[PDB]
């Protein structure tokens, strides 16, 4: 059989949200992509031996608090909190992001994964300890990527849909 899975990836701008779904999708790297862009990408993968239909929304749109765009991100079954590991920026922001998903999800149990992306680079300003830390005080697994080249996109993804699944079987 096969499951849908709504993914969300969320984070501050730049940090890699697209370029992390095209290299799941497509398995390039887009070094270039309008950071205006919001859209949905399809994926089916087996995971754990289950077809498993990914629909990833990229978020790019303006901070907008809506009732319209809160019933959107609420359709999220689960979200990537994608931060740069040489942006603090980006890795503070992320309570913000953690924030809104709960408040619209009226749950302190929604399925998320904390990624630490652009890891292929030199100049780390985010210890992965601390990183590590932050998502331990969320309950959340923790997973360093590169969308440049592809280290830890599969298992970021498909972390998110082992947190979605359990939380069915919960
Ligand atoms: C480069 C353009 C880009 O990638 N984006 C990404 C989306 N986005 C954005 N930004 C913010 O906050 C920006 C900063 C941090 C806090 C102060 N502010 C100035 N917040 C966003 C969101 F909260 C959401 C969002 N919106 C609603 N209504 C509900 C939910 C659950 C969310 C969440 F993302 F958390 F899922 C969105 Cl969709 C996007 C946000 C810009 C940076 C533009
Ligand atoms: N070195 C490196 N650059 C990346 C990586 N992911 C994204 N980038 C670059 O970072 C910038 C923003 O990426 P983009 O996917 O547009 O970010 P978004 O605003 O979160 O969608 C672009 O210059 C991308 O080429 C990565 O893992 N490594
Ligand atoms: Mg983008």
């Amino acid at each position: 059989g096969m499951t849908e899975y709504k993914l969300v990836v969320v984070g501050a701008c730049g940090v890699g949200k697209s370029a992390l779904t095209i290299q799941l999708i497509q398995n390039h790297f887009v070094d270039e992509y309008d950071p205006t862009i919001e859209d949905s990408y399809r994926k089916q993968v087996v995971i754990d031996g289950e077809t498993s239909l990914l629909d990833i929304l990229d978020t790019a749109g303006q901070e907008e608090y809506s009732a319209m765009r809160d019933q959107y991100m609420r359709t999220g079954e689960g979200f990537l909190s994608v931060f740069a590991i040489n942006n603090t920026k980006s890795f503070e922001d992320i309570h913000h992001y953690r924030e809104q998903i709960k408040r619209v999800k009226d749950s302190e149990d929604v399925p998320m994964v904390l990624v630490g992306n652009k890891s292929d680079l030199p100049s780390r300003t985010v210890d992965t300890k601390q990183a590590q830390d932050l998502a331990r005080s969320y309950g959340i697994p923790f997973i360093e990527t590169s969308a440049k080249t592809r280290q830890g996109v599969d298992d970021a993804f498909y972390t998110l849909v082992r947190e979605i699944r359990k939380h069915k079987e919960k």
